[PDB]
């Protein structure tokens, strides 16, 4: 139960990344691209996988840190849709790697331990290639079933051995820079034969001389044998280029006295087949083709090429993080842990690039398989007990990190199957007692008898670099799209954390993706997608019921709830709309014209809101307003509205009006103001209350701090299909109007029946001045990019709009406004009679409720015979 | 205002294709890449063309077809986000167009009509590079200014002189395949002179031998002195090629007679340098590197790369479309009228490569510049009245194309300025009175600059072939996604038009992109997508006010409107709670239990909307209710709720309940069941209207037809935060229950308090058998997926259910119903008493007002003290 960071969350993560890598191929990148590139190489693959970790560290400060597994905590802190890919592609780079573990393992028992024993000889010269590929084939099968079934079986020991395979590894990395030191100073004997700037395998010969002092006659030796044509006297018919050479014995090893970097330091990079030369001795140019018993490149190298090779050595770093269950405080482990294992097996792998490179000949770090210095592991010669000791020891780290290796692989798939987020694999998920399967050991055994068949180490790792990448990369994109976009619940409490890291890290992966192989790297990222994708499908079909329309219900849901976050008032100001039928007997709407004025505002844009009130007793007439709706639909549809219909069966039209204007808009998308008709035949028998009513709405909307737009003359409307050519449109300024005033008229010139008409501004004066106040004006339309309007003055007397004064000190005298009405619209006919629209303010109603008339008839005057005026008002606005 | 067909989209289209390419490079794409390959870039470049005229044809028959351009047709049918990416590329496709056309012009016009004058002459036998390249940068510019005045000032009569340069191109053509059934028969006289397997310059020299027959004195030829060391005797200090060969005058033109096709075929790729070797004659390998007077692979070849050249040939589909503002039937004009000019330059295009690989010696063929037929056109060869025509033909023809594509970009980017959708961009939009710009003549000036000082049709090209590429890419992209997912607006009512066939066009496209140069290829496609998602935001700062927060706002609309199309009842139930939180005085929620088992189901999960009411006179107490609200609000972020608040401030209780039951979830996004509160003190002091209205809301939800799920002793629910452990959870079923009462115990054991718990179905049986009752049950289980399930079956009395049984046919009695209570209740508690959650069905309320104490007595009763339990009741649903 409780663990600390060091055996934790260190360890493990030690275990899983120091390998093969370090003992098998590690030297051959050193001689090959020689110190600066290969120094190269590890720069760009260590910082590839540091990134990654601080990444990981968002994701482990981030959340709750669920127990038992990385995968859990991959899953549950960025949705499960990254969970399907990243979860994915890090079970098949794992059971590839415990297939080029095994694949290790058989190399270095059928080259160093048992050379003599191989089923399938060379049948000839260049047989070579195929008798090695073949022996692959035929021998980590039979050692694969051997794994399979005692993790099947004796898993209790292995969870026991675990520590006894990273102490094969600690005594086994300490041991080349223990003999290291040695070589400075005290250089072991290790001997190395050349012949020409191109050497020889030594494997056969012991002593290199053209001759060989046998004590009374000597005779020449067996290289006269492996290069004249055959062992007989001192003699012609031989080679021109052994005779015209002469046999040279140097050291190998030496140390680090010798000031080696300098020279060996170029990049040597040779096709397939090139015998190795070195870059300085004596040569004869005599030109033989002779190549019997020599030393070659065995595949074609080149840069991008070890890159794809080294970058196994690096990986590992999710196992980390396996054993969180366990841990005590594992949003400080996670960060602080797994980095500083990073620390330190970066810190070893650059450290021995240059010790090789210091210490060991170059020419017997392009050799592979330790031919030259008689079977014996390059690394090896560095040891200082014994090579045996690291030969038995990298033989059993690679062992069991390919013991760990299957672990895994049928632990995850469980806890996808169990996750049931696939249907496809849903016979993976049945374990036994123990939380052992039966169907994802048997995946796993499958896939990685693929890489068996591919039989060679370094074209299993460009396939398996592919895997991990997709992995580190969708690691660094789901981290980094979560912070920017800022998806909710996410908050990265990460000290040395930031979003641009992981962006920074998204592209480095993705660099080190096309260049390994570009066909190879399409193919990944394409079937990434559709399996992603085919996870949000199937939320969709498990959440919201069904089908293909619930991933908009989805997308939907999922923006709505991203508003909830701020404020809505941050900026700017846009009218959304409310409009607001009424519906007399045989329900059909008594102005659709407002429906078109509507659309010749906000026509394809955005949310229009359609209010619909029926009167009395819902408990029956439900079928009707599933039929008045369509009504509405079919009539929207027609006037090109885009936007949302409400229906209400109330029982009185005060309580449906009022409700409407405060209960439409789920959430985050709010109607913004309302768009109401106008009670026309008003002076009539019963509607006085019905006038009051749309009283009623007025005394809302200034509650609800909400626009209000209210239509007079509504049968006087243009309809879509006519057009307007030459009309002026007036507005009427006051000081808390608002830029209401200055927006709507530029709102309406966009559609294409209020196109070709004019404006002109007939601002009320309440000052003294105009001048500075008409460049008060003409600085908010250089301001507003809207400078087509032009502005005319008026002011008569500022008691003849005590009306409004009144009003504006509040931001018989109800007869003294009266008497102000005729007086005020007298100015509006004689500058603005032919008006094809006209903006009228509309006052503050009073508080009393009699004040009903004393508002109404204020108003009826006010629209003194006009054809088209919209009276508006609104409150609390910004307009930027 | 009315034209055709013919003389409407088709000329002006077969206009802007027909142009240099065919007379300035396409032999030497026929001589380079033989018959064959040559024959395979033609066809993965006409149909890369042909499959963009069905995508633009499904634009035009949907939709309006505004008049004027094309661009219009191709921004309003696919909303203006991707009119700003095919808008543009297409304006620097087409700037460069005019820049590669005008270089073209500069191009014959010093080698074949003026060879005599050169400004830059060459200093030496390898400054003919820099030499020629000098000549194009110095010679265009001056030519350039020339064309912009003449489109600035000039432009009406270019308006009439169109005819004219189609006259050019029409003669030009027929002129070729005239000339081409000429040869056959009766082949004219262009003889070439050859010199082993490579050849000669025939320039300067007249008559080719060894020697040149002077009257009296044959003396060695002009050839002696420009191979041997000077002009003089016949001696020695020669070449040791021209010595050991022969002087060779061979025809160049064999005719259709000779059988060609089968001997000139195969690929002719040369590095830069190569000396034009014939694959037919006599040589002596005497290896001379005599590079003086001969004929060179002026620039290295692949096949990779004349795809990239040849490709301008096929563009200009999208002037087809310029003048549908004077059409008459433009929705059939478009498609008929385009790919008819396509099915017709696709004809010439391939029969040419077959003519001149049937016609012209393929040495010839690889010639540049006519070098070896002394400077004449080696189409021109082919041209029956005389090279002149074709010469000065083509000539005007790549002008007057030049000539139009200034036309274009100046008008394009008007219309883009004029759309305001790029404020980075406004300032182009100042034309004249004529519609003339004087910033998009000075943009368009400028970046067809680039091109000059590139200075040469090979580099120009690949460029040039970049942007079109991208637009004919967005075309098949954009038409592809709106046709797959359904966005709304989008019917292509046309007849060969299939989804698929623009995707097959996507693929192509993007693999004529990388396959050019990819380092440019992700740099294009990279910059373009940020320039579509700019648009997309600067949709949000105009519409919906301003900032970030509009695009998830328009990104939610833009998901609400498409479930407007379909029927909410396709296949599947699921509830989608709405919630409702009676509030006393000092206003808190009466039974937050309910908050968390509301929870307790869909947690992270789908719509979950809370009710709430507040009582009498919404005029003042507004601002309560913005308090109230937020009471909510920290309440639901307690107990995980991720839903959303409505309040109603409304005079009585019965109306804003029976409100929010038909008025929540705007649109498509509707609440499915409503989840409801006990009146827990029931038989007490006033509260019995109060009781009512819990009544009320039961009839409002079947005349609604919506689920009910109403919770009794609700302060007896397990919290958040504690667990539950070895408990059955029991439902009763009746078999007009539906699937709920199936799938409501399955959602609440996802939750981890209702986790380690007990499901025990205890079905209530009216008919006699029960096998394959049970049966019936055991294959839902096998259905559902959830056979954890156990089942039991009871009956008793099928009289003790007449209770239940009379509603089932309508899908003293009441005191029959209340006897029946108590004996059921009797079987729910001997084996269902220890249980932590109870499913009971809810029964049908009568119609009768005064049946209010015959349904609930009844119903306290069927509560027989139980500790848990839900009355569940439900309509019209499907469960699959
Ligand atoms: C090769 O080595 C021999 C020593 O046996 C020496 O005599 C001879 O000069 C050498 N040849 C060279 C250095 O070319
Ligand atoms: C070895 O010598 C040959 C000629 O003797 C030379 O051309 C070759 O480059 C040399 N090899 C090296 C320097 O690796
Ligand atoms: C080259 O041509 C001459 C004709 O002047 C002929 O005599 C000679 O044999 C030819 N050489 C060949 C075909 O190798
Ligand atoms: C011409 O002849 C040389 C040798 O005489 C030959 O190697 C070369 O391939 C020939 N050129 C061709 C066939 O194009």
């Amino acid at each position: 139960p409780q663990m600390g960071t060091f055996m934790g969350v260190y360890l493990p993560c030690l275990q899983n990344i120091f390998g093969v890598i370090l003992f098998l191929r590690l030297t051959w990148v050193v001689g090959t691209a020689g110190v600066l590139q290969a120094f190269a190489i590890v720069l760009i693959c260590c910082c590839c996988t540091m990134l990654t970790a601080i990444s990981m560290s968002a994701i482990a400060t981030n959340g709750v840190v669920p127990a038992g597994g990385s995968y859990f905590m991959i899953s549950r802190a960025l949705g499960p849709e990254f969970g399907g890919a990243v979860g994915l592609c890090f079970y098949l780079g794992t059971t590839f790697a415990a297939a080029m573990y095994i694949l290790g393992a058989i190399e270095i028992f059928l080259v160093y331990i048992v050379p003599r024993a191989a089923i399938f000889h060379s049948d000839d010269a260049l047989k070579e290639s195929a008798a090695m590929l073949n022996n692959m084939r035929v021998y980590g099968t039979a050692f694969l079933v051997l794994m399979v079934l005692v993790v099947f079986i004796g898993v209790r020991y292995v969870n026991k051995f675990a520590s006894l395979f990273l102490a094969c590894v600690i005594v086994s990395i300490l041991a080349i820079y223990a003999g290291a030191i040695k070589s400075s100073f005290a250089p072991p004997h290790f001997p190395v034969c050349m012949l020409g700037n191109r050497t020889l395998s030594s494997r056969h010969i012991d002593v290199c001389s053209k001759t060989k002092e046998i004590n009374n006659m000597t005779v020449p030796s067996k290289l006269w044998g492996f290069f004249c044509n055959s062992s007989q006297f001192f003699n012609a018919t031989c080679d021109e280029y052994f005779v015209h050479n002469n046999v040279t014995s140097i050291q190998g090893i030496p140390g680090l006295a010798s000031g080696i970097i300098t020279e060996n330091l170029w990049s040597n990079y040779l096709p397939k087949g090139e015998i190795i030369e070195k870059p300085s001795a004596k040569s004869s140019d005599v030109l033989g083709s002779l190549n019997h018993e020599y030393v070659l490149v065995d595949i074609t190298t080149s840069f991008t090429l070890l890159v794809g090779i080294f970058f196994p050595s690096v990986t590992g770093i999710m196992a980390g993080s396996n054993r969180s269950g366990d841990l005590k405080d594992a949003q400080k482990s996670i960060p602080i842990g797994t980095i500083l294992a990073i620390l330190t097996t970066s810190f070893v792998y650059l450290s021995n690039v240059v010790l090789f490179g210091a210490c060991i000949e170059g020419v017997v770090l392009r050799d592979k398989f330790g031919d030259a210095v008689k079977g014996n592991l390059v690394v090896g010669t560095l040891s200082w007990p014994s090579p045996w000791v690291i030969v038995i020891g990298s033989f059993f780290s690679t062992c069991g990190a390919g013991l760990q290796s299957l672990t895994g692989a049928p632990r995850l798939l469980q806890a996808i199957a169990k996750d049931n987020i696939i249907p496809f694999l849903r016979v993976f998920g049945h374990s036994k007692a123990n939380g052992e399967p039966t169907w994802a050991l048997l995946l796993t055994a499958a896939i990685a008898e693929l890489g068996i068949l591919i039989a060679s180490l370094d074209l299993v790792a460009p396939i398996l670099s592919m895997f991990f990448l997709m992995c580190y990369l969708f690691v660094n994109l789901a981290c980094a799209l979560q912070t920017l976009l800022r998806t909710p619940n996410w908050r990265p409490r990460f000290r040395y954390y930031h979003w641009a890291l992981s962006f920074m890290g998204m592209s480095i992966c993705l660099a080190l993706m096309f260049i390994s192989s570009w066909y190879y790297a399409i193919v990944a990222m394409v079937i990434a997608g559709m399996i992603y994708k085919y996870i949000e499908y199937q939320g969709a079909e498990k959440e919201w019921g069904d089908g293909i329309r619930g991933l908009s219900l989805s997308a939907a849901r999922f923006a709505l709830l991203r508003l909830e976050e701020g404020p809505p008032h941050t900026k700017n100001w846009r009218p959304q709309l409310l409009v607001l039928l009424k519906l007399d007997e045989d329900l059909h709407v008594k102005h659709p014209r407002l429906l078109t004025f509507a659309s010749q505002l906000k026509a394809g844009k955005g949310l229009t809101i359609v209010g619909s009130v029926i009167v009395g007793n819902f408990l029956e007439n439900y079928g009707e307003a599933l039929a008045a709706e369509q009504t509405i639909k079919h009539l929207m549809e027609a006037e090109k509205v885009k936007g949302f219909c409400q229906l209400v069966v109330a029982a009185k039209l005060r309580e449906g009006i009022s409700h409407l204007i405060q209960s439409c808009g789920l959430g985050g998308m709010k109607h913004n103001t309302v768009v109401m008709g106008w009670p026309n035949g008003w002076r009539q028998s019963e509607d006085a209350r019905a006038w009051k009513t749309f009283i009623g709405t007025v005394r809302v909307t200034t509650a609800a701090h909400l626009a209000l737009l209210v239509a007079k003359n509504i049968s006087f409307f243009p309809s879509n299909v006519e057009q307007f050519s030459e009309g002026n449109i007036d507005v009427w300024w006051i000081v808390h109007d608002g830029g209401m005033l200055m927006l709507l008229p530029f709102l309406l010139k966009q559609h294409k029946v209020w196109r070709k008409c004019s404006i002109r501004i007939f601002t009320v004066a309440q000052l003294e001045d105009n001048s500075i106040q008409m460049k008060k004006d003409l600085a908010t339309f250089l301001y507003h990019l809207r400078i087509e309007a032009e502005v005319e003055v008026v002011e008569m007397h500022d008691s003849d709009i005590s009306a409004y004064t009144y009003e504006r000190t509040l931001m018989q005298s109800n007869v003294r406004r009266m008497h102000t009405a005729v007086k005020l619209n007298e100015v509006i006919v004689n500058k603005s009679h032919e008006a094809k629209l006209v903006l009228l303010n509309m006052p503050g109603p009073p508080r009393n409720p009699e004040g009903d008339e004393n508002y109404m008839e204020f108003l009826e005057v006010l629209t003194e015979g006009l054809e088209r005026v919209l009276l508006v008002r609104g409150g609390g606005s910004e307009v930027i």
